């Protein structure tokens, strides 16, 4: 694995329904998974993973669509993406789980721990896919291009022929502009159309306005566990931050338990690129508790 994950880091495949998801390892102890989203990778955790060696088990994965994990041919609908993350975790059998999540991986981790409260220590997230979200409160650009996308072909077209969701929508959406070298890593995953299926699958999934409904149906899974469970939750915060809007973070303080909230500091959405330290050192701070 990529060298910014640190020393004795090590990567392997785990099988999964005739594929293949990406992996990377260090240490030993309690596990720590981290889940990213779209359209991002393991490679997104990377500073945050290495400066939190020695707290246990660091797990990264690539999720189904993305990485160096396998692109099939499927449609990349919620449930078919949840059977792989539930695979992923069943060839591990992991136990005192504590999860680390964000957009994408936030609905995949929170879904999966919902049903498996018993093997769940803790879990932390920020920027997630949690909730339905109103369009009023989303960046009006974003919000113009996934209407775009959800209309047949022309989501195509921007996101899979054209690759502008990587080269022009991806970017744009950093508050400290990304480095040359980390976008272009970004982009060794997604050489084909083909490839950046699951892309496009992400916006048209994002439940804006109350639609898609069955995704407002999926994450809706979650909420009985996330409001009695005991487990301890942390949630960071962001200014101006992107998808945690006002009404989620009010929604989240009002009906998930035992729920500490921090603010982590000034960055949009691909927060692990912006505030890695911040982020580090609170997570640090919080697994010591």
């Amino acid at each position: 694995p990529h060298s910014a994950f640190g020393d004795g880091a090590k990567a392997y495949d785990v099988p999964a329904f005739g594929l293949q998801i990406h992996t990377v390892e260090h240490g030993s102890g309690a596990p720590i998974v981290f889940l990213h989203g779209n359209p991002t990778s393991s490679y997104l955790w990377r500073h945050i993973f290495r400066r939190l060696h020695g707290h246990g088990r660091l797990l990264a994965v690539d999720l189904i669509g993305y990485g160096q994990s396998s692109k099939p041919d499927i449609e990349y609908t919620l449930e078919n993406q949840q059977r792989y993350v539930d695979a992923w975790f069943d060839a591990l059998d992991l136990r005192n789980v504590t999860l680390v999540l964000q957009d994408w991986g936030a609905a995949f981790g929170l879904n999966w721990a919902s049903r498996n409260p018993d093997r769940v220590r803790a879990v932390a997230f920020f920027e997630p896919v949690l909730r339905n979200i109103d369009s009023v409160d989303l960046s009006p650009e974003f919000v113009t291009r996934r209407a775009k996308l959800r209309q047949p072909g022309e989501g195509e077209i921007f996101v899979q022929q054209e690759n502008r969701f990587l080269t022009e929508l991806f970017p744009w959406f950093f508050l400290t502009p990304l480095a040359p070298e980390d976008l272009r890593q970004y982009q060794t995953p997604f050489p084909t159309p083909h490839s950046r299926k699951a892309i496009l699958a992400g916006p048209r999934n994002l439940p804006v306005d109350g639609e898609p409904a069955s995704t407002v149906a999926f994450l809706e899974q979650a909420v009985n566990w996330l409001n009695t469970s005991d487990t301890p939750k942390l949630l960071l915060t962001f200014k101006p931050g992107f998808l945690l809007t006002d009404a989620i973070l009010k929604w989240s303080q009002v009906t998930i338990r035992n729920l500490e909230i921090e603010a982590a500091g000034a960055g949009i959405h691909f927060v692990q690129e912006e505030q890695p330290e911040t982020i580090a050192r609170l997570l640090d701070a919080w697994l010591t508790r």
